[PDB]
């Protein structure tokens, strides 16, 4: 397919995120590359505003689904690959139980030879002393299943999951997600049958950079469709 070929080989990748916690203004920007035929990506995200105000993990999920491996027999289902290279917007609120709320608007498209993620994000509510604002979050983050469902008068998809970050003091920090994503070409796009993505993610830090930052790796594939 046309937007399928986009991502046969290894593709650059670069991120930007315009934050507001709390009136925390910040930046990140992100640098490295996806290989969808694999299902994984590898990428350095670096706070360029000073010190990250909420835990790394917390901006993980914000931070390229188009990079998922569907199995040859699903092909048909991947709305993500097929609205590019024009893109889709994707737009999420993320409700951390008991705290505050993200809401994120992005769009994912072509630049170039680059997939590009630019990113808006708005946290409300926050506890100055709780979980996220507190940085009480571990440098991680566990296996996620994220549920695709089209939304055909949208011509796009929705996506519902629920992410658990850990706590330090060993309890579980909820953040609900809700997910939208509208293509933005004018192009025809796969929309998909119900399935879901598996994602697995390792957190670690770059030895020589001395910039707030992380180095994340990504591995996801897609399932729940009976071959
Ligand atoms: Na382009």
């Amino acid at each position: 397919s046309k937007g399928e070929e986009l991502f046969t080989g290894v593709v650059p990748i670069l991120v930007e995120l315009d934050g507001d916690v709390n009136g925390h203004k910040f930046s990140v920007r992100g640098e490295g590359e996806g290989d969808a035929t694999n299902g994984k990506l590898t990428l350095k995200f670096i706070c360029t505003t000073g010190k990250l105000p909420v835990p790394w993990p917390t901006l993980v999920t914000t931070l390229v689904q188009c990079f998922s491996r569907y199995p040859d027999h699903m092909k048909r289902h991947d709305f993500f690959k097929s609205a590019m290279p024009e893109g889709y917007v994707q737009e999420r609120t993320i409700s951390f139980k008991d705290d505050g709320t993200y809401k994120t608007r992005a769009e994912v498209k072509f630049e170039g030879d680059t997939l590009v993620n630019r990113i808006e994000l708005k946290g409300i509510d926050f506890k100055e002393f709780g979980n996220i604002l507190g940085h009480k979050l571990e440098y991680n983050f566990n296996s996620h299943n994220v549920y695709i469902t089209a939304d055909k008068q949208k011509n796009g998809i929705k996506a519902n999951f629920k992410i658990r970050h850990n706590v330090e003091d060993g309890s579980v920090q909820l953040a609900d997600h809700y997910q939208q994503n509208t293509p933005i070409g004018d192009g025809p796009v796969l929309l998909p049958d119900n399935h879901y993505l598996s994602t697995q993610s390792v957190l670690s830090k770059d030895p020589n950079e001395k910039r707030d930052h992380m180095v994340l790796l990504e591995f996801v594939t897609a399932a729940g469709i009976t071959h």
